[PDB]
């Protein structure tokens, strides 16, 4: 499927979850990011205006796309594959309750999960995978990718 063709990507947070205090808001983000350009040969920059290639949004409900969210629990999230408009956004469900730690859904985790989508990654069947389907909390100070996570992401990058 879609790949970004080209190095230096932009992300724009279109709105904060008031869940959690702003400035983790940006630093969960970018953590996230950092985990993908660790491993490809892209470049991730927050811009504050205008049209990025990965907008990150939080919404409730029907939220203007195909994929209503469905309250607390079930989906958490979900994002488009490389494309133009939407391609690349990436939407947290409003109803999960966000954080920096173990507690309610952590916004990190989720976020690099969803930037596998963003960037052109499937779920993985292997449960060791951050692209596996379902959310569990792992250290978030340690994380690292699984081996299924990087042949994954390097099968189309770098
Ligand atoms: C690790 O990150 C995530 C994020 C979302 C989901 S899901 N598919 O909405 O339950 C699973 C794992
Ligand atoms: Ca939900
Ligand atoms: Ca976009
Ligand atoms: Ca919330
Ligand atoms: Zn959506
Ligand atoms: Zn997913």
């Amino acid at each position: 499927g879609p790949v970004w063709r080209k190095h230096y990507i932009t992300y724009r947070i279109n709105n904060y979850t008031p869940d959690m205090n702003r400035e983790d808001v940006d630093y969960a983000i970018r953590k996230a990011f950092q985990v993908w350009s660790n491993v490809t040969p892209l470049k991730f920059s927050k811009i504050n205006t205008g049209m990025a290639d990965i907008l990150v949004v939080f919404a409730r409900g029907a939220h203007g796309d195909d994929h209503a969210f469905d309250g607390k629990g079930g989906i958490l999230a979900h994002a488009f594959g490389p494309g133009s408009g939407i391609g690349g956004d990436a939407h947290f469900d409003e109803d999960e309750f966000w954080t920096t730690h173990s507690g309610g859904t952590n916004l990190f985790l989720t976020a690099v999960h969803e930037i596998g989508h963003s960037l052109g990654l499937g779920h993985s069947s292997d449960p060791k995978a951050v692209m596996f389907p379902t959310y569990k909390y792992v250290d978030i100070n340690t994380f690292r990718l699984s081996a299924d996570d990087i042949r994954g992401i390097q099968s189309l990058y770098g």
